[PDB]
């Protein structure tokens, strides 16, 4: 049972809030983050997003510690201290060291290996909801709050750059590495593709019709042979010529110990 | 949470006890292995220790991660890397700044607080149960597979259980006994049977005296109120954990 009673968390400072959802900082037992999302969607919608959850206890994934329905429904995760991925690399513009840029890229693997073991079909993995706590741990959640967190979908504008080719024309384990390859083009360049194309309905076009996919001749000097290989991958036209994440794993593995 | 056979690829040995052998592995990334003809009284101790684990969703509480029946009674819980407190104080006389000292304490309560919310009692809370895992997270687990930290009823050999909330409570206390004078309680006593004997008589104590200089006042009176003889005097974990967060500010 992770049903936390009414009154002992102390909700605290606004994080975030939008269109599906509030997020806040908080204190029960410590530091926690509080999602407080009541209609029979929203009801279900909350039950799917902590029956996932639930399934989930790794280092490199967002802790969840329990969920409230007094005096309205809330999801009660660990606090994340520090920024997201798209944070340092887009806003602070951060220069990483090589090895830090393996070592994150690593705990984002080590993370959705252990999401596809469990099941678990991410459908969101950016840069946004990849964090860098404590600014050495990796933790992947779903920090956005503009989708409704449900089995399946039916302004997407923050998740179009990571949508593959199907997923834009559709969710499965291929559609994750995807967009991992698009986080592994953001680590390797320090960018978010398609930087030159003025319209989203141009990436949306060309895109989904296999045209249009990263430029991995803009990759960083140093930025390794086996991780070009890597992303080129992950970024393929056919989802089946995709690798899984155990063997992406164990290439990014190798590859931080060489 | 069962993990089927031939996932987790066991490495490198890290401790044996009795009744247990600890492994470093991989699964998914690092992992800790705790591997046990199983008996029918070892499978009710790992479904217990799998039920209690079940039961921790914490930042300061070891993270359980998964169980296996084959080909062995397996628990598979997250790799701590670094060393415990007691390893960090006694072993490496490290000598942490005392915002760190602060730090470790009230991370320790927080688990503990949260572990007494479940209604978890820990039994064995000790500087070797508390990892500072990457030097800044406090990790609480049970790593043993302890008389120092044991509370005067629980070295008493009374017909009750003398396992409480206030136990652990003692122990911790013990524990901010470690963290502020860097040194174990009853160092001049030469017998553990001298402090089995003086401790459950009432008649020992730690010294707060041999506390560090710069150790501060409500730490002095918090560490008191932790090591009472009563344990009905002892403070509950809310108040311990705030009284550090209101210290660890100042
Ligand atoms: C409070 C909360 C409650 C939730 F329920 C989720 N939801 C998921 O994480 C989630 C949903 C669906 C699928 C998945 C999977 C398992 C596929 C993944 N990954 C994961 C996220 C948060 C949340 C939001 N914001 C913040 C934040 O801003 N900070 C600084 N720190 C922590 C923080 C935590
Ligand atoms: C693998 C394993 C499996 C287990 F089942 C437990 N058991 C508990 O943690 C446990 C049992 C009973 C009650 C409690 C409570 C909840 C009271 C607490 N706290 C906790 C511990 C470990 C373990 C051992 N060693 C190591 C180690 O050496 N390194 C370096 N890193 C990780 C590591 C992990």
């Amino acid at each position: 049972d992770w049903e936390i009673p009414d009154g002992q968390i102390t909700v605290g400072q606004r994080i975030g809030s939008g269109s599906f959802g509030t997020v806040y900082k908080g204190k029960w037992h410590g530091d926690v983050a509080v999602k407080m999302l009541p209609t029979p969607q929203q009801l279900q919608a909350f039950k799917n997003e902590v029956g996932v959850l639930r399934k989930t206890r790794h280092v490199n994934i967002l802790l969840f510690m329990g969920y409230s329905t007094k005096p309205q429904l809330a999801i009660v995760t660990q606090w994340c201290e520090g920024s997201s991925l798209y944070k340092h690399l887009h806003a602070s513009e951060t220069k990483f060291e090589m090895k830090k840029l393996i070592d994150i890229a690593r705990q984002t693997a080590r993370g959705m290996d252990y999401l596809h073991a469990k099941s678990i079909i991410h459908r969101d993995l950016k840069s946004n909801n990849i964090f860098l706590h404590e600014d050495n741990t990796v933790k992947i959640g779903d920090f956005g709050l503009a989708t409704v967190k449900s089995r399946w979908s039916g302004q997407l504008s923050g998740s179009i750059l990571w949508m593959a080719p199907e997923v834009i024309r559709p969710y499965s384990f291929q559609s994750d590495v995807y967009a991992f390859g698009i986080v592994l083009y953001e680590l390797m360049t320090g960018q978010l593709p398609y930087s030159n194309i003025n319209n989203r309905d141009q990436i949306i076009e060309m895109v989904g019709r296999g045209s249009l996919s990263p430029d991995l001749s803009k990759v960083r000097s140093n930025c390794p042979k086996r991780m070009k290989r890597l992303m080129a991958e992950c970024l393929k036209k056919k989802r089946d010529e995709r690798p899984s994440f155990p063997r992406i794993l164990a290439e990014i593995e190798e590859l931080a110990r060489e």
